């Protein structure tokens, strides 16, 4: 039994019963070992959902560092566009990162991170403030997304027709759309503002 | 007999006490002192429930879905934004209570009212659209998010901050004495100014 033995089995058992469901005894009975073997390598759900969220935001490759030559609007625009795909990457994707925060070992990057915001012009608690809301506007999205997807196979349908024209016409433009430009656009919102921001 | 606002008063008190996880109808029922089917004519499953309880909320607390009279949209979304926080933060699980809703058709008249006094500023309907759900989605994550790491921590070793770096000890510092609500007031500010520029 190695870590990423345990991670990979995880993952799949968050897909099978969602994040509520899952539980280390459950893991444990996945992986077909004892309770105290999976104890090393996860103590508590806690620190299996602090892993399994590292290992989203790894194997999706999340932008936390600008690529040589990036502006800083293209590495927010990355950060939340790769942010985005992570996080839909597995049923409960965005409640499973809610909770997380930079780990000792990712310090160096998180430190980076402002450090490069910093060195736009950005104040440190801007650049932070800056961070957070790209942040947050995605983990909004995606659990706006993932938990309406639930709630729809639990209500009635709504009819078009007894909707007035611009509810009307609202609802056509995401069934057209889809969610991707919804976001985008969320997305140049917060960019722009910050590019005010940044010559106050 | 029971009356449906009674039903959602207790379910509000309920929510407070298990939180959203372990809120049910059978509970709820065992609560008021009523077998499963009086209850059911009220609310037929969790989701009923949780629709019932996110309406309330957001109606007891005035959440800001129409514009004062000469009210810029500026301060509209601004009022929304905050009103609607305001709401979530009043009730265990507000937020996640609030997440999974849409418009019910007692609300088409507020809900259509919104995007005609947006369109009427000259934003086409799609920009309106996006404009309030961006607003709404910011909110709720910026709920959801303070919430989730404030138990998340209980939950955790805690971590020394002289062991963290300058610029994200100082980030640190920011956050645990100033509270959530400046990255809040900060991030709405941004979608206020990236709408003035598309308008």
């Amino acid at each position: 039994l190695d870590k990423s033995k345990v991670i990979n089995s995880a993952l799949e058992l968050l897909n099978e019963v969602g994040i509520e469901g899952l539980t280390t005894r459950k893991l444990a009975q996945k992986l077909g070992v004892e309770q105290p073997t999976l104890y090393w390598h996860v103590k508590n759900k806690r620190a299996l959902l602090d892993a399994l969220a590292i290992e989203m935001h790894d194997r999706h490759q999340t932008h936390y560092l600008p690529l040589e030559g990036e502006s800083w609007q293209d590495f927010l625009r990355n950060f939340a566009k790769s942010m985005r795909l992570a996080l839909l990457s597995h049923r409960d994707g965005a409640k499973v990162s809610l909770g997380t925060r930079w780990t000792e070992q990712q310090y160096e990057t998180a430190e980076n991170m402002l450090a490069f915001l910093t060195q736009q012009g950005f104040s440190l608690e801007n650049a932070l403030y800056a961070t957070d809301a790209v942040r947050v506007f995605t983990l909004g999205a995606v659990l706006l997304d993932q938990e309406q997807q639930v709630a729809k196979e639990e209500r009635e349908t709504p009819t078009p027709d007894s909707m007035p024209p611009l509810l009307r016409q609202a609802w056509e433009l995401k069934v057209h759309q889809g969610a991707e430009p919804a976001f985008l656009f969320g997305l140049e919102l917060i960019i722009a503002g910050l590019e005010k921001q940044l010559k106050r």
